[PDB]
């Protein structure tokens, strides 16, 4: 069973029309295919089996800054997600830029996350839990969106080692990493050395650096939940201010 535009089908991968393979994101190996059934065009990301869910992402088409899944398939060797198509994933535009990104980007950015974020945990009660700019999805439409739920764990939350939240840390990371163009700082520094804010002057705006501090917060416990990230000012500049985050994109991508 594959659900777009609100009813649901089935649906064999084989049923779908193929078009060109797509990479870069997550790579996917992810291909551009056609439903012969509606005539829509969606991604599909491939996977082989291991030993021996996810039904979520499925269910909530009401969030507009989660990317959608359209359905599911299973076969011998894969295993199949469906999927909005778009155009990349936040960590290559980092790679591909050299250069850093905009903050006004990551301000929208930053709003589109931290409000997916909530809806999962409230309306799912999920946590995400791999928040990351490979995670992160841009569009020539502009949109900013979440899937899903040299080091992956170096956006591992202070806690989360040592006392026998977290995501707000990721994102924090996420920021710095994005914001100023360099990877942050295996390990042993985060939970050793100084929160890696954001450069005191690099232009960046007292809204912001108050935002990526405020989840950098090394104890959790004083941590912020997403309710107050919402209300901080840099989140609230972002709902409302305006920025025309697509022909940014759309123009980044010449190059």
């Amino acid at each position: 069973y594959l659900t777009i535009g609100g009813q649901r089908y089935q649906a064999e991968i084989n049923d779908l029309e193929n078009l060109g393979e797509m990479g870069s994101g997550t790579c996917g190996q992810v291909w551009k295919m056609r439903f012969r059934k509606t005539g829509h065009v969606i991604a599909v990301k491939q996977m082989r089996r291991s030993g021996n869910d996810l039904d979520v992402v499925l269910k909530s088409h009401d969030c507009p800054y989660i990317v959608q899944c359209f359905g599911t398939f299973i076969t011998n060797t894969d295993v199949f997600i469906a999927m909005e198509l778009m155009g990349t994933c936040a960590e290559k535009l980092k790679k591909r830029m050299q250069g850093p990104i905009p903050e006004r980007i990551l301000g929208k950015m930053t709003v589109a996350i931290v409000k997916a974020l909530y809806y999962l945990k409230e309306k799912h009660g999920v946590i995400h839990r791999d928040v990351k700019p490979s995670n992160i999805l841009l569009d020539e439409r502009g949109q900013i969106k979440l899937c899903d739920f040299a080091g992956c764990a170096a956006y591992m939350a202070p806690e989360r080692i040592d006392p026998p939240r977290a995501d707000v840390w990721s994102l924090g990371i996420s920021l710095v990493e994005l914001a100023t163009g360099q990877f942050p700082y295996v390990l042993t520094k985060v939970l050793q050395e100084e929160p890696p804010l954001l450069p005191g002057h690099m232009g960046f705006s007292g809204d912001f650096q108050s935002f990526v501090k405020d989840c950098l917060t090394k104890d959790h416990r004083k941590r912020p939940k997403y309710n107050k990230l919402l209300e901080h000012s840099f989140i609230k500049r972002y709902e409302t201010l305006e920025v025309d985050v697509a022909s940014w994109f759309k123009d980044v991508m010449a190059k």
